[PDB]
Protein backbone atom coordinates (compact mmCIF):
# COMPACT_ATOMS: atom_id res chain seq x y z
CA UNK A 1 0.00 0.00 0.00
CA UNK A 2 1.76 2.81 -1.12
CA UNK A 3 1.87 6.70 0.25
CA UNK A 4 1.72 10.30 -1.30
CA UNK A 5 5.36 10.34 0.36
CA UNK A 6 6.57 7.46 -1.50
CA UNK A 7 6.48 9.44 -4.83
CA UNK A 8 9.33 11.82 -3.27
CA UNK A 9 11.34 8.89 -1.65
CA UNK A 10 11.56 7.42 -5.49
CA UNK A 11 11.71 10.96 -6.87
CA UNK A 12 14.56 11.76 -4.70
CA UNK A 13 16.83 8.85 -5.32
CA UNK A 14 15.94 9.22 -9.43
CA UNK A 15 17.30 12.80 -8.36
CA UNK A 16 20.25 11.00 -6.46
CA UNK A 17 21.08 8.66 -9.13
CA UNK A 18 21.14 11.00 -11.84
CA UNK A 19 23.93 12.96 -9.75
CA UNK A 20 25.22 9.53 -9.36
CA UNK A 21 26.23 8.96 -13.16
CA UNK A 22 27.20 12.64 -13.15
CA UNK A 23 24.68 13.93 -15.51
CA UNK A 24 23.73 17.08 -12.96
CA UNK A 25 24.19 18.44 -9.55
CA UNK A 26 22.79 18.52 -6.43
CA UNK A 27 21.84 21.91 -7.15
CA UNK A 28 20.64 22.67 -10.64
CA UNK A 29 18.24 19.90 -9.62
CA UNK A 30 17.20 21.24 -5.92
CA UNK A 31 16.47 25.16 -7.80
CA UNK A 32 14.87 23.70 -11.09
CA UNK A 33 12.53 21.74 -9.16
CA UNK A 34 12.17 24.40 -6.15
CA UNK A 35 11.59 27.57 -9.15
CA UNK A 36 9.61 25.42 -11.26
CA UNK A 37 7.43 23.42 -9.01
CA UNK A 38 7.21 26.05 -6.87
CA UNK A 39 8.14 24.18 -3.81
CA UNK A 40 10.48 24.90 -0.85
CA UNK A 41 12.78 22.21 -0.25
CA UNK A 42 14.43 20.29 -3.54
CA UNK A 43 15.06 16.33 -3.58
CA UNK A 44 18.23 17.18 -1.88
CA UNK A 45 17.64 18.99 1.21
CA UNK A 46 14.22 16.95 1.49
CA UNK A 47 16.97 14.22 1.29
CA UNK A 48 18.57 15.75 4.26
CA UNK A 49 15.32 16.70 6.33
CA UNK A 50 14.27 12.89 6.19
CA UNK A 51 17.87 10.97 6.15
CA UNK A 52 19.66 8.23 3.87
CA UNK A 53 18.64 6.24 6.72
CA UNK A 54 14.87 6.21 6.40
CA UNK A 55 14.69 6.56 2.48
CA UNK A 56 16.59 3.89 1.53
CA UNK A 57 14.69 1.25 4.54
CA UNK A 58 11.74 2.65 2.58
CA UNK A 59 13.29 2.48 -1.35
CA UNK A 60 13.79 -1.13 0.06
CA UNK A 61 10.29 -2.44 0.97
CA UNK A 62 9.40 -0.93 -2.53
CA UNK A 63 11.67 -2.60 -4.46
CA UNK A 64 10.74 -6.05 -3.10
CA UNK A 65 7.09 -5.02 -3.39
CA UNK A 66 7.87 -4.37 -6.92
CA UNK A 67 11.02 -5.21 -8.49
CA UNK A 68 11.36 -2.35 -10.77
CA UNK A 69 14.73 -1.08 -11.14
CA UNK A 70 13.43 2.52 -10.66
CA UNK A 71 12.49 1.67 -6.66
CA UNK A 72 15.47 0.20 -5.72
CA UNK A 73 18.02 2.84 -3.45
CA UNK A 74 20.48 4.59 -4.62
CA UNK A 75 23.79 3.46 -3.27
CA UNK A 76 24.68 7.15 -2.33
CA UNK A 77 22.28 6.29 0.43
CA UNK A 78 21.60 2.58 0.96
CA UNK A 79 24.66 3.88 2.76
CA UNK A 80 24.26 7.08 4.21
CA UNK A 81 26.95 9.01 1.94
CA UNK A 82 24.64 11.45 0.84
CA UNK A 83 26.35 13.89 2.62
CA UNK A 84 29.83 14.16 0.37
CA UNK A 85 27.80 13.49 -2.34
CA UNK A 86 26.49 16.93 -2.61
CA UNK A 87 30.47 17.74 -1.83
CA UNK A 88 30.68 16.68 -5.43
CA UNK A 89 28.61 18.88 -7.11
CA UNK A 90 28.83 21.41 -4.99
CA UNK A 91 32.26 21.10 -4.31
CA UNK A 92 34.28 20.93 -7.56
CA UNK B 1 -4.31 1.16 -5.14
CA UNK B 2 -0.99 2.13 -7.25
CA UNK B 3 0.91 0.67 -9.95
CA UNK B 4 4.55 0.83 -10.35
CA UNK B 5 3.53 2.72 -13.61
CA UNK B 6 1.84 5.91 -11.47
CA UNK B 7 5.93 6.20 -10.75
CA UNK B 8 6.16 7.19 -14.49
CA UNK B 9 2.81 9.25 -14.83
CA UNK B 10 4.18 11.21 -11.91
CA UNK B 11 7.97 11.35 -12.74
CA UNK B 12 7.02 12.47 -16.49
CA UNK B 13 4.41 15.79 -15.23
CA UNK B 14 7.15 16.69 -12.82
CA UNK B 15 9.44 16.57 -15.91
CA UNK B 16 7.00 18.30 -18.24
CA UNK B 17 5.80 21.22 -15.36
CA UNK B 18 10.20 21.90 -14.91
CA UNK B 19 9.96 22.30 -18.77
CA UNK B 20 6.39 24.32 -18.35
CA UNK B 21 7.81 26.73 -15.58
CA UNK B 22 11.55 27.04 -18.22
CA UNK B 23 13.31 26.21 -15.96
CA UNK B 24 14.56 23.11 -18.11
CA UNK B 25 14.08 21.99 -22.10
CA UNK B 26 12.48 18.64 -22.42
CA UNK B 27 16.01 17.82 -24.06
CA UNK B 28 18.29 17.63 -21.03
CA UNK B 29 15.87 16.11 -18.73
CA UNK B 30 15.32 13.18 -21.45
CA UNK B 31 18.89 12.51 -22.05
CA UNK B 32 19.79 13.17 -18.28
CA UNK B 33 17.22 10.73 -17.37
CA UNK B 34 18.13 8.10 -20.18
CA UNK B 35 22.28 8.84 -19.17
CA UNK B 36 22.34 9.08 -15.53
CA UNK B 37 19.57 6.74 -15.66
CA UNK B 38 20.16 4.13 -18.12
CA UNK B 39 17.07 3.69 -20.07
CA UNK B 40 15.45 3.79 -23.33
CA UNK B 41 13.11 6.57 -23.37
CA UNK B 42 13.32 10.13 -21.10
CA UNK B 43 10.22 10.69 -19.75
CA UNK B 44 8.49 13.53 -23.09
CA UNK B 45 9.67 10.61 -25.25
CA UNK B 46 7.71 8.01 -22.78
CA UNK B 47 4.81 10.36 -22.29
CA UNK B 48 4.68 10.46 -26.47
CA UNK B 49 5.37 7.21 -26.51
CA UNK B 50 1.96 6.67 -23.70
CA UNK B 51 -0.38 9.61 -24.58
CA UNK B 52 -1.15 12.96 -23.09
CA UNK B 53 -4.77 11.75 -22.59
CA UNK B 54 -3.97 8.50 -20.74
CA UNK B 55 -1.66 10.17 -18.63
CA UNK B 56 -3.51 13.19 -17.40
CA UNK B 57 -6.94 10.85 -16.97
CA UNK B 58 -5.08 8.77 -14.72
CA UNK B 59 -3.33 11.76 -13.08
CA UNK B 60 -6.38 13.50 -12.69
CA UNK B 61 -7.52 9.89 -10.43
CA UNK B 62 -4.80 10.01 -7.98
CA UNK B 63 -5.05 13.99 -7.16
CA UNK B 64 -8.74 12.81 -6.17
CA UNK B 65 -7.36 9.86 -4.43
CA UNK B 66 -4.13 12.02 -2.24
CA UNK B 67 -4.87 15.84 -3.07
CA UNK B 68 -1.35 16.41 -3.18
CA UNK B 69 -0.22 19.52 -5.68
CA UNK B 70 2.51 16.81 -7.44
CA UNK B 71 -0.11 14.69 -8.61
CA UNK B 72 -2.15 17.16 -10.73
CA UNK B 73 -1.72 16.77 -13.86
CA UNK B 74 0.10 19.39 -15.82
CA UNK B 75 -1.89 21.72 -18.34
CA UNK B 76 0.25 20.72 -20.89
CA UNK B 77 -1.20 17.02 -20.82
CA UNK B 78 -4.76 17.41 -19.14
CA UNK B 79 -5.08 19.60 -22.72
CA UNK B 80 -3.19 18.03 -25.10
CA UNK B 81 -0.63 20.41 -26.38
CA UNK B 82 1.94 18.56 -25.52
CA UNK B 83 3.84 18.48 -29.17
CA UNK B 84 3.90 22.47 -29.46
CA UNK B 85 5.47 21.86 -25.88
CA UNK B 86 8.33 20.10 -27.20
CA UNK B 87 8.81 22.87 -29.94
CA UNK B 88 9.85 25.50 -27.15
CA UNK B 89 12.85 23.87 -25.63
CA UNK B 90 13.70 22.01 -28.81
CA UNK B 91 12.74 25.20 -31.56
CA UNK B 92 14.46 27.65 -29.72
Amino acid sequence: KINPMDFTFVEINEAVKLVEMGVATPQDIDTAIKLGLNRPFGPFELAKQFGAEQIAKRLEELAKQFGKKIFEPAKTLKEGKLEELLKAGKAE
